[PDB]
């Protein structure tokens, strides 16, 4: 029922793949070539001229993070109240700040921004460190005690920040453990082992 | 005494769409003014989640980031759509708005000079977007989603508004959301709201720039 419409790379879909993939979901991938999208026509067709695209059914959706609210809604990983669902948008939306400055680095100035940006990474992700030394210590997930799709986001992060800097995460042992947690899950395990996420590059330009 | 709190910088910015959707529905909140000097003072900041305003409280839940708090309200005022479909369509319009809004924040505080041509230039093909899902929904004669006010109406009224401010006149081209502004700039309670000096004597953002 799901199609996830997006160029050859992780990048923006690398979380909500995670999580269809966690969830048991079933869905196709129509990839587009950088040749097809210099054609023209599909870019033409999508609502703000970007990918990724999303199809439920009949319904077709355009933004990342409307892709994974959807998902989070419609699957129930959006919290087990109002109080918990405004507590995931505002960890979701730091991970959204945080991505954009990260993409920021690799495709505007990789070469020469990327010792600043390195340094200030610590203070970036305290906040998260934070969110979960008051949850339960973090011995579960980032809100509550039930996975939500702000926690593949996150997860994602994390991940692709330890492939840019390694070891980012020594000096947070929240986060670490919850990376090790998080992927020892069944399915996602399974899923961040297979060729389908390890072959495709994180980033377009070549850099990570 | 009022269960809201909104905490921020003497300035319309990333609070006025909140504003809006409050006083349109007729809810009441207490303004915490942040000065520059409190706010280089360094505790406060300390203290918020990310290190930035605006900062939310709802009782004794206190909440950060704009469109957090946007979704808040309309997930416990009812407006977020009729159902998960309208709720998606809902998301998609506010984050297309929040795409734009970085993009007029980095022009206004990063090189507004420099670069003030060529945002003006691209406007036309930012906006479209908005006219075509007006156009989509019985013909933009209600809301930017089904037949009832969400939460992102007022998100993308505030950036329409000030985009009028940045290049006058740049909504003409577009029928749809001409008609849009008018229409919603005419509800009762907005319209007392926008007219008052809360709103209109607080700068759009804090560089003196618009
Ligand atoms: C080519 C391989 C590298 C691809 C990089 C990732 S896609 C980048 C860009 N899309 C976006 O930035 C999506 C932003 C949107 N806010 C979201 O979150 O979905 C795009 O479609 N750009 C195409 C365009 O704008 O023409
Ligand atoms: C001083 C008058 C001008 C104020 C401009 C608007 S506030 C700017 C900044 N806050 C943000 O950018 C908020 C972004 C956040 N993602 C959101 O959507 O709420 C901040 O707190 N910055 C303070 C800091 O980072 O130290």
């Amino acid at each position: 029922p799901y199609t996830v419409v997006y160029f050859p790379v992780r990048g923006r879909c690398a979380a909500l793949r995670m999580l269809l993939a966690d969830q048991g979901q079933s869905w196709k991938e129509e990839v587009v070539t950088v040749e097809t999208w210099q054609e023209g026509s599909l870019k033409a067709s999508c609502l703000y001229g970007q990918l990724p695209a999303f199809q439920d059914g009949d319904l077709t959706l355009y933004q990342s993070n409307t892709i994974l609210r959807h998902l989070g809604r419609t699957l129930g990983l959006y919290g087990k109240d109002q109080q918990e669902a405004a507590l995931v948008d505002m960890v979701n939306d730091g991970v959204e700040d945080l991505r954009c400055k990260y993409i920021s680095l690799i495709y505007t100035n990789y070469e020469a921004g990327k010792d600043d940006y390195v340094k200030a990474l610590p203070g970036q992700l305290k906040p998260f460190e934070t969110l979960l030394s008051q949850n339960q210590g973090g011995k579960t997930f980032i809100v509550g005690d039930q996975i939500s799709f702000a926690d593949y986001n996150l997860l994602d992060l994390l991940l692709i920040h330890e492939v840019l800097a390694p070891g980012c995460l020594d000096a947070f042992p929240l986060l670490s453990a919850y990376v090790g947690r998080l992927s020892a899950r069944p399915k996602l395990k399974a899923f961040l082992a297979s060729p389908e996420y390890v072959n495709l590059p994180i980033n377009g330009n070549g850099k990570q």
